[PDB]
């Protein structure tokens, strides 16, 4: 049954520049701008030179939420008309971002499209393009996508073509005036991903950890996002944790905090807790009674126990890496090995480039946690299994693992202050001023005291990074005050109003102070950061918006 191909005239929009995250615009502008979605999808596909489209395949994958199934049908209706040979789509459109990265690299696909949406899109909607390496397309190619979208006059579509996203296996489509049929492979949303995880961790050890009378009781709150089905399938059905272990594991099409987990952990039944947000980005790891594990500490605890995981035990640790605002806990375990450590600007794309050069195995970001080279994307579920592998071999509580880690390496106390929606004029004043402060001659070596704790400036710069892989240079990535005792203050702005991020990292070696409230131990450096920055006078803010 021959499906028509038609060319559709269009007006070009001028604000479809994607960046590190994809295109993310409000849903209302998608519904109220004609051909917004199509121009962009067409612009993505137009980066694929036409002679390489039949032997190419795209992995397309969705959030679960409202609008996704229609945007998948559209991608198909456009990719077919342009002669892309094959789409791989997860059943019902469900494909988490680690899953898309995974499949892209397993089947050697040309790239992928990842759809995303906000909790309650009454609310926005994202379209992100990944490339053959399974990671987000780099600036070189996002600039080409924008260039095309700005001068696009027409796109191609099969307006008659419809795909049954909930039926597994291959479907084929005969397009008029084409010889090869257009193919769509509907794949189990979880299968490929769980096969990868089964090759990385010891599912035998984990099954013995979560079943039995001496088992380890866990609660994983997936907060109604895409990782849900991966948690239920991998952690309950395969590994054997009781069904009540995984919570909120069905993605909801419509409708923010983490306190449900904190309350239930305070009860005392469970030994290990983890909560994710809707996006699958920001996330939390708790121990018994609510013991908090700092994301910067997980990176380090995992690094120091990294061979409890068969993957690294068998592949090696080719390198360690850390985003510049992330705490220096990782630095202390790396410095006891001959593994190099890299300090990258904020951005997972920077880890990806060292991974591609075979020079990075384990990495961490304060705002997310720990990742590896197994994919080119962040994986919360990976990070949860890494922690459970370590509980299984250490046979100790989360709290006792952290305590013995600090006992050996010392403790990096760490917090981040977010000031949101700040008067942008004053924000840039605050940092331009602060910069000139630290570039002054006598500034290095100046001393600061607060409550008989003395800090003296060892180095003060505005972090720059030369990517050793793509050659690019990234300036003004945040201002770092580094002190001789190994403590740090870092300041960043970020793009809706302005947003200030203030990171504080104090190193304590004294054992009588290891086990202390981080907000108390950090109070001296907080005070120093706010005097120097003059943050209250440039912003009016007397408290951060969030403390983390």
């Amino acid at each position: 049954n021959m499906v028509k191909i038609v060319t559709v005239k269009t007006q070009a929009y001028q604000d479809q520049k994607p960046g590190t995250s994809g295109l993310r615009k409000r849903v209302k502008v998608f519904q109220s701008s004609a051909n917004y979605a199509e121009n962009f999808i067409q612009s993505i596909i137009s980066t694929v030179e036409p002679a390489q489209r039949q032997e190419a395949t795209l992995v397309v994958g969705g959030d679960g939420r409202f609008y996704m199934k229609e945007a998948i049908q559209l991608i198909a209706r456009i990719a077919a008309a342009n002669g892309i040979g094959r789409l791989v789509i997860g059943q019902n459109g469900i494909l988490s971002t680690p899953a898309v990265s995974c499949i892209i690299r397993k089947i050697k696909a040309i790239g992928g499209i990842i759809l995303t949406a906000s909790h309650n899109p009454g609310g926005d909607f994202g379209i992100k393009f990944n490339i053959s390496n399974g990671g987000p397309a780099p600036e070189a190619i996002t600039d080409k996508i924008f260039q095309i979208s700005k001068t696009i006059e027409e796109y191609a579509v099969c307006p008659d073509l419809k795909v049954d996203l909930g039926v597994l296996g291959k479907q084929q489509f005969d397009l008029e005036n084409k010889f090869k049929p257009f193919t769509v492979e509907i794949v189990d949303s979880v299968e490929a991903y769980a096969t990868m995880l089964r090759s990385i961790f010891d599912f035998s050890a984990l099954k013995e950890l979560l079943s039995g009378p001496n088992r380890l009781k866990i609660r994983i709150d997936a907060m109604h996002g895409v990782v849900g089905p991966y948690v239920k399938k991998i952690l309950c059905e395969e590994l054997g944790a009781p069904a009540n272990s995984a919570v909120n594991c069905v993605p909801l099409e419509d409708f923010t905090y983490a306190a449900d987990l904190v309350e239930t952990m305070k009860s005392g039944e469970h030994d290990f807790g983890a909560a994710f947000d809707g996006d699958g980005d920001r996330n939390m790891i708790l121990g018994k009674h609510g013991f908090f594990v700092n994301p910067s500490d997980s990176v380090a605890v995992i690094a120091a126990n990294i061979f409890s995981i068969p993957y690294f035990q068998q592949t090696g640790v080719r390198g360690f890496a850390r985003s510049m605002p992330t705490s220096g806990a990782l630095d202390r375990v790396a410095s006891a090995t001959k593994i190099a450590l890299y300090e990258t600007p904020t951005g997972w794309k920077f880890f990806g480039n060292l991974m591609d050069a075979s020079k990075l195995s384990l990495c961490g970001e304060e705002s997310f946690g720990t990742g590896s080279d197994h994919i080119r994307e962040k994986d919360v579920l990976w990070a949860v299994l890494a922690w459970l592998s370590i509980l299984a071999t250490r046979k100790q509580s989360v709290e006792d693992i952290l305590k013995d880690h600090w006992q050996k390496y010392g403790r990096n106390f760490f917090t981040r202050y977010d000031y949101e929606e700040v008067e942008a004029e004053g924000a840039n004043k605050m940092m331009k001023d602060l910069e000139a402060l630290m570039f002054d001659r006598s500034f290095v070596g100046k001393q600061f005291s607060a409550n008989d704790k003395v800090y003296t400036v060892e180095k003060a710069d505005n972090f720059e990074y030369s990517d050793p892989v793509d050659g690019s240079i990234s300036r003004n990535q945040g201002l770092r005050l580094i002190f001789t005792d190994g403590s740090r203050i870092v300041f960043r702005l970020s793009g809706a109003g302005a947003t200030i991020r203030l990171y504080i990292d104090s190193y304590e070696k004294d054992v009588a102070k290891i086990n202390q409230d981080p907000q108390v131990m950090l109070a001296p450096l907080i005070s120093i950061a706010l005097k120097v920055s003059q943050l209250q006078e440039r912003t009016g803010r007397t408290a951060p918006t969030v403390i983390t």
